[PDB]
Formats: structure tokens, sequence, C-alpha cells
RNA sequence: ACGGAAACCUUGAUUCUAACGCUACUUCUAAAUAA
């Protein structure tokens, strides 16, 4: 809600489920678990989690940067009243098409987008795949696909104004982030930005307006019939192995499914620090599904 | 408590075998006319 911090990466692996695939952006829980382990091994666990717990703290997930903020595309809103044209059903399935296949709107065109405006997505990273090998008993041969940023694009979170927090970001700045981080993948820069005048008006918490996540978050059972009921979303699973010192072997940490970004809704929610631990395990694993909005037309 | 942790695109392999810078060739020819 006051600050744009903004992370120039070179090389990152953001897995998608599987090692081969790479995700262009990460979702706030992936940050949220390295900004917990960072803590955890600094000393200050406890600290980070007091703060994470108040309903002040704020995380949102990766979104692009390049010489301006760029967002989320609104799931729901080509809405056909600002999008009936008389052209040809070529044309009409063509821009449906090009639609589909954008990702990430410019902060500058986002209203315009609402208005019915087209846009094309930019060149932001190539995603590249390297084969590699085991010679010890020279019987493997794994892929790690790669997401090599250029054109001169970082990527952007959106937090507070905290010295806890920054100093995180800086120990994790040189602790990458996701997939092979000690092999050369997810390594990035940090940098601390002032969010410009025209997202700080609209970025919120609470209205009762129309209102895009900018967070991969989970409303608690209390408004999630009212979320969904009049709301449009798309789901993500947060699976995986549960990355823990107190265990010989890994776990499969629970499943979880929650309303990706930009899912839009007629009013805000509360999220959750949800616990997906395996039973009779001390430590547990906590994913970050709390909300950040984005106030609209 | 990051679909995460551990993995060398590594091991050996001569740009190598054959092939005359070779063939014919005198550092040599002409002495007029005048006295």
């Amino acid at each position: 809600t006051y600050k744009l911090y903004i992370m120039t990466f070179q090389n990152a692996h953001f897995g998608s489920g599987t090692l081969d695939s790479s995700k262009l952006t990460f979702s706030a829980d992936r940050i949220f678990s390295a900004l917990v382990l960072e803590a955890l091994k600094m000393g200050k666990l406890d600290a980070f989690l007091a703060e994470a717990n108040q309903d002040k703290f704020t995380l949102t997930d990766a979104f692009p940067f390049q010489f301006g903020p760029f967002l989320p595309k609104p799931i729901g809103y080509p809405k056909h009243d600002q999008i009936d044209q008389s052209v040809d059903v070529k044309e009409v399935r063509r821009q449906a098409k090009l639609s589909k296949k954008l990702q990430f709107l410019a902060l500058e065109n986002v209203d315009d987008y609402l208005n019915g405006e087209l846009f094309e997505n930019e060149e932001h990273a190539v995603i590249d795949t390297v084969t590699k090998n085991q010679p010890h008993k020279d019987d493997n041969l794994y892929q790690v696909a790669t997401t090599r940023f250029s054109n001169d694009t970082s990527l952007y979170v959106i937090a507070n104004e905290s010295d806890l927090l920054n100093e995180l970001m800086s120990s994790l700045q040189y602790s990458g982030l996701g997939g092979k981080r000690s092999s050369g993948f997810g390594r990035f820069e940090l940098d601390i930005q002032n969010i410009p005048l025209e997202l700080s008006d609209r970025l919120t918490k609470n209205h009762s307006d129309k209102v895009m996540s900018l967070t991969t978050a989970l409303p608690v059972d209390a408004d999630l019939e009212e979320a969904m009921e009049d709301g449009h979303y798309l789901l993500t699973k947060s699976s995986g192995f549960a990355f823990s010192h107190a265990t010989n072997e890994n776990y499969r940490k629970q499943d979880l499914y929650k309303f990706a970004s930009g899912s839009t809704f007629s009013k805000t929610f509360e999220g959750q620090i949800v616990d997906v631990r395996p039973l009779d395990f001390p430590h547990a694993v906590l994913n970050y599904a709390k909300p950040l909005f984005f106030k609209l037309e």
C-alpha cells in the first residue's frame, strides 16, 4: 500500500508444478515463503510473523516493470458493453484471441482497456530450457527452464515501508528467488521506489465497488459465497513439496486452490495465512493468500 | 518453512595417409674499313 519494490532479474526459474516449466512472474506465496525462510535463518522469525499477522502487512504478486508499473489483465472485463463493434467475425475473433493472449497491461492504459481499447503483449523475457547431466553415475539427464529477462524488464511487488521487510529484501537479493537458487537461477538486485500518483489512489484494501485482486488470495468462509456469487476469478494450485529442515524426507504440503490475479470481485474480503503443514510435524508451512485490491471504473 | 533440496552435457578420438619445385640450356657471337 506504500511502496513499489522493484527487483531487476537476469535469470530465474519459477516452477509451475514441474521442473521443466518456468513462469514469467512469481506468485505472492513464493516471495512470502522466501521472506519467512530468510527471517528464520537470520533469527528474527517472530518479528516477521507478528508483522504479517497484522492487518497493515501487504504483499502482491510479482508484476512486470518496464519504464512503468504494469498490472494483471482484469479477468471478466472485456465486457461487451464496451466491446460492441460492427466489424466482421474475422476481426471479432482476431481481437478476442489477442485479448486472450494478453496477460499484462500497463498502468498508463489500464482504464483504456476498460474502455474497450485493444493492446498487445511486449517483449519481457524468453523462456529457454537448458539440459544438464550428472556425470557421477552417467545415467542422468535433466532439463531446467528459465525466464531470462531483457528489454530492461524488472519485476515489482507492493509492500509496506518497514525496516524489517527492507532488510529481508536486501538479504533475499543475494539469496535468489525460486528454482535452483544455488545453481545460478533466481538472483536479482533490489531497489525501493515510491508508488506513482496514478496508482496509490486506486491501490486499495476496502471499498464496496469492483476491485481487482492483485494477489493470489483465498477468502475466509464468512465472505467466500458473496465473493463468488458476483465475481470473476481464476483458480490456481499452490501444491508442492514443503521445504523443511526438520525432516529427512520431503512431504507434499497440502494442496490449496486460490483466486489468481486479476480476479474481479464486487467487494473486498479478508485473506488468510493458512497452515498447510502435514499432520504431526512441529513447524508449519504458511501460505500467504491475503488480498491487495485495485479500484476500477 | 520458495513445485522446493541434491545433479559438470561429462567420458574417450593425432585434420592423418601418398607426393623430388622438376624438365631442355657452353656467360657466349661478330673484327669490317683505314693506316
